[PDB]
DNA sequence: ATTGTGACGCT
DNA sequence: AGCGTCAC
C-alpha cells in the first residue's frame, strides 16, 4: 500500500548510437551515407567479419558476426568500410575518438556512465528538477517531443500512431504536481530530445534513447523504437510490457541465468516472475539475484548511474584461429610486442588526456584446443609505459606454458594485454 | 575461423 | 588473485 516504494525516484536515460561504426565511416565518406553498408574487420577469410550494419542493410538480413562474402549473398550492393589495421591487427582508434566526441557532448547536460564505446547511461533526476521549476506550471507541448514514443499508447502510418500516443499521454498529464513521476519522465524526455539534437548538430551522429526510472528499463525502452527515435517507458507501462516480454531481453538475463530462470520456474515472460515470493527467487538464484529479480519484474531496480565517463581498462586483444595459431617463440614474442606497442601508444595518450597512470598489466592467453575463451590470466606490475618492457614482462609471465623441449606448444589462439588499476597522475 | 573490446561477480 | 558471466 502506502509503504510499498515503487522505484520512481530517479529519471534515467540510456543513449545508444545507431550502428555506430557505420555512422563514423559514413560521416567520413559521404558516398556511404543512406546506403546498405557495413563495417568489416580483416578481408582475407570469407571477405572479413562484419561488425556493424546500417539499417538499410539490416533490411536485407545482414547482421553482425556474418562473413562479408555471405552478407554479399543477401545484399549484393552492400557497401563496406574496413577497420584500420596497425601493427598487424585491427585498431579501433577512430571509433574511440568519435565516442569521446559524443560522450563529451552528453556530459554537458547531465552526468553519464560510459557503458560501452557507443552507449551511456544518463542520470537526469537533478536536470529534470531544474527544468521543472523553470517551467513554473506551463504544459509540455508535443512540439518539444518530436521523436518520442510513449510505450503502450495509443490504446482505447507510423508517425501518425506515434503522435496519437503522445497526445494521449500529454492530455493525461497533471502538470501542476511537480512530484508526479510521469511528469518527471516527460521532462526527462524533453531534455533527451535536446541532448540528441546537440549530438547530431555537433557530430553528425544520430542515436536512439530510452527514458525511464532506472537503467534496465531505460535500456529496454531504447530498443523499442530504433533508429533515431526515443522511447519513454513509464512505471504504469510495465505490467503490459512485461506480460509478453521474453526474459532474455532484460539486461543480464540473456545468458545462462536467464535460461535457468526459464527452466527452473517453467515460465517464459518477465511478468510471470511476479507470482513468486522474494524468498522463492532467492532460493533458486541466490540472495542478490533473487532480490534483484523480485524487484525487477515489478519495474524496480536500484543500480546507480555511476559517474564514469572514461573506461576503467585499456585493452589490446588478438585472436589467432586455425592454422594461424602461434607455434614458435619468435612468433609469440613478435605479437606480444605488437600488442604492447599499441597499448603503449594508447596509454601515453590516455595519461596526457586524463591525468592518470595504469599500475597493473593483465596478460591473458588461449591455447589451441582449449574450449574456454580465456585459458589463463595472470597479472604483473606495470611500472613504465614501455612496449619492449611490457612485452618482455608478459612473456616472462606466460613462458612456463610452453611445454616444448625455440618451439611453442600447445599453439596459442589468443593474446591479450590489458592495463588496469589506474591512479591519478 | 564472430573479433575486439569492456564491466562486473564469485570465491 | 584468477576465473567466470554478460553484452555487445
Ligand atoms: N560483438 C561485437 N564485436 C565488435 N564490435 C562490436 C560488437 N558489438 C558492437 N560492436 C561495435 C560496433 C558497433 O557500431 C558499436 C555499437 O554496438 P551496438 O550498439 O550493439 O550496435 P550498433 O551501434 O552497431 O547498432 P544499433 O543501432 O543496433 O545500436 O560497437
Ligand atoms: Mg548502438
Ligand atoms: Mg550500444
Amino acid at each position: 500500500g502506502p509503504h510499498m516504494a515503487t522505484g520512481q525516484d530517479r529519471v534515467v536515460a540510456l543513449v545508444d548510437m545507431d550502428c555506430f561504426f557505420v555512422q563514423v565511416e559514413q560521416r567520413q565518406n559521404p558516398h556511404l551515407r543512406n546506403k546498405p553498408c557495413a563495417v568489416v574487420q580483416y578481408k582475407s577469410w570469407k571477405g572479413g567479419g562484419i561488425i556493424a550494419v546500417s539499417y538499410e542493410a539490416r533490411a536485407f538480413g545482414v547482421t553482425r558476426s556474418m562473413w562479408a562474402d555471405d552478407a554479399k549473398k543477401l545484399c549484393p550492393d552492400l557497401l563496406l568500410a574496413q577497420v584500420r589495421e596497425s601493427r598487424g591487427k585491427a585498431n579501433l582508434t577512430k571509433y574511440r575518438e568519435a565516442s569521446v566526441e559524443v560522450m563529451e557532448i552528453m556530459s554537458r547536460f547531465a552526468v553519464i556512465e560510459r557503458a560501452s564505446i557507443d552507449e551511456a547511461y544518463v542520470d537526469l533526476t537533478s536536470a529534470v528538477q531544474e527544468r521543472l521549476q523553470k517551467l513554473q506550471g506551463q504544459p509540455i507541448s508535443a512540439d518539444l517531443l518530436p521523436s518520442t514514443y510513449i510505450e503502450g499508447l495509443p490504446q482505447g502510418q507510423k508517425e501518425g500512431m506515434r503522435k496519437q500516443g503522445l497526445f494521449q499521454w500529454l492530455d493525461s498529464l497533471q502538470i501542476d504536481n511537480l512530484t508526479s513521476p510521469d511528469l518527471q519522465l516527460t521532462v526527462g524526455a524533453v531534455i533527451v530530445e535536446e541532448m540528441r539534437a546537440a549530438i547530431e548538430r555537433e557530430t553528425g551522429f544520430q542515436c536512439s534513447a530510452g527514458i525511464s526510472h532506472n537503467k534496465v528499463l531505460a535500456k529496454l525502452a531504447c530498443g523499442l523504437n530504433k533508429p533515431n527515435r526515443q522511447t519513454l517507458v513509464s512505471h504504469g507501462s510495465v505490467p503490459q510490457l512485461f506480460s509478453q516480454m521474453p526474459i532474455r531481453k532484460i539486461r543480464s538475463l540473456g545468458g545462462k541465468l536467464g535460461a535457468s530462470v526459464i527452466e527452473i520456474l517453467g515460465i517464459e515472460y518477465m511478468g510471470e516472475l511476479t507470482q513468486f515470493t522474494e524468498s522463492q527467487l532467492q532460493s533458486h538464484f541466490g540472495e542478490k539475484n533473487g532480490s534483484w529479480l523480485y524487484a525487477m519484474c515489478r519495474g524496480i531496480e536500484h543500480d546507480p548511474v555511476k559517474p564514469r565517463q572514461l573506461p576503467k581498462t585499456i585493452g589490446c586483444s588478438k585472436n589467432f584461429p586455425g592454422k594461424t595459431a602461434l607455434a614458435t617463440r619468435e612468433q609469440v614474442q613478435w605479437w606480444l610486442l605488437q600488442l604492447a606497442q599499441e597499448l603503449e601508444e594508447r596509454l601515453t595518450k590516455d595519461r596526457n588526456d586524463n591525468d592518470r597512470v595504469a599500475t597493473q598489466l593483465v596478460v591473458s592467453i588461449r591455447v589451441q584446443g582449449d574450449k574456454r575463451l580465456s585459458s589463463l590470466r595472470r597479472c604483473c606490475a606495470l611500472t613504465r609505459y614501455d612496449a619492449h618492457k611490457m612485452s618482455h614482462d608478459a612473456f616472462t609471465v606466460i613462458k612456463n606454458c610452453n611445454t616444448s623441449g625455440t618451439e611453442w606448444s600447445p599453439p596459442l589462439t589468443m593474446l591479450f594485454l590489458c592495463a588496469t588499476k589506474f591512479s591519478a597522475s
